[PDB]
């Protein structure tokens, strides 16, 4: 079994500096929430405080990996809610 807790916590400002010196491999958005993957194999977990539509273009610009996927509520799409 895994655990999302083993993941490092990181500051939004952190992660930014990490990506301006490639260090990361791969970064998956879900809502608020950026799950991050070094390149040595490490694995954390940081928050944006503010939404930031520029990072997505930097992230380009270094050939990092990018995974977009919102937040499903499969609750929503009963009519019985409405």
């Amino acid at each position: 079994m895994a655990s999302e807790s083993n993941g490092r916590k990181v500051d939004y400002s952190t992660f930014l500096q990490e990506v301006n010196n490639d260090q990361v491999r791969e970064a998956r958005i879900n809502g608020r929430e950026i799950n991050v993957t070094k390149k040595d194999s490490n694995r954390y977990t940081t928050y944006i405080p503010v939404q930031d539509p520029k990072l997505l273009d930097n992230l380009l610009t270094k050939n990092v990996k990018v995974v977009g996927e919102p937040p499903e509520e499969p609750l929503e799409h009963h009519h019985h809610h409405h």
